[PDB]
């Protein structure tokens, strides 16, 4: 079983652009997210499951903000803090950082040990940030992910 | 946990050079390897625990080859197959690939779900290859890691 998520670079002005997919599979140690993306800025990128199954933008203080429609990091256990994928008292949506190579592609799979079944993540969104993820709210909030650069809805 | 492993770039001729550390800690989901490395080549690199507690070279067909003193991938359960970090019938030493950014640094931690206790890795070595890791023995053996670029002995 698997879930192929279509991911798009968010552009509230001229329209979202397809950048590939992220395929979710189950392993004996948790859900595995295998990316097949391209056209992205090289480096480490914050990667988390957000609460709403939406990648639409939302007006925030006069600005149509990319991906705000997805809401915050998925936190069904009410951890109320950003952490490591292997930290029990961190948002359940906190996944390992995504690696984008020099050529703008991302194909390295990552494991989210706290997620066990595919049905558990359906009805939410996967977000890729412009910044990275140090898995802490220190010194920057939410791992320093910053703006939402790409997103897909898990169905 | 906390075992700070000193890592060196391997050069049997010109001499080895310090490139930083890899700190190993225990999490509720397995051992976490947190790198703090510099001076490495950009890209994903094969990252595995090798059997011998040595990073010394060894003669291969008359050629003193970097890191061969470390032996092969640590495979205490006799999987005799290279695979994913979350694959039970793969070498127990198979870790997630290490990400080295454009600037040559690596700070992104990775989880090895099948390694449960610090002591299990003591008495072995941690290897960073020149090539990447597709977590398979095809089309290249041992994930295509190829030559051994950097290494550290786990005390
Ligand atoms: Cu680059
Ligand atoms: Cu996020
Ligand atoms: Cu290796
Ligand atoms: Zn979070
Ligand atoms: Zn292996």
């Amino acid at each position: 079983a698997s879930i192929e998520v279509k991911v798009q670079q968010l552009d509230p002005v001229n329209g979202n652009k397809d950048v590939g997919t992220v395929t979710i599979t189950e392993s004996n140690y948790g859900l595995v997210f295998t990316p097949d993306l391209q056209g992205l800025s090289e480096g480490l990128h914050g990667f988390h499951i957000h609460e709403n199954p939406s990648c639409e933008p939302k007006e925030e203080e006069g600005k149509l903000t990319a991906g705000l429609g997805a809401g915050g990091h998925w936190d069904p256990k009410g951890a109320k803090q950003h952490g490591y994928p292997w930290q029990d008292d961190a948002h359940l949506g906190d996944l390992p950082a995504l690696t984008v190579l020099h050529d703008g592609t991302a194909t390295n799979p990552v494991l989210a040990p706290r997620l066990k079944h595919l049905d558990d993540v359906r009805g939410h969104s996967i977000m890729i940030h412009t910044g990275g993820d140090n898995h802490s709210d220190h010194p920057a909030p939410l791992g320093g992910g910053g703006p939402r650069m790409a997103c897909g809805v898990i169905k």
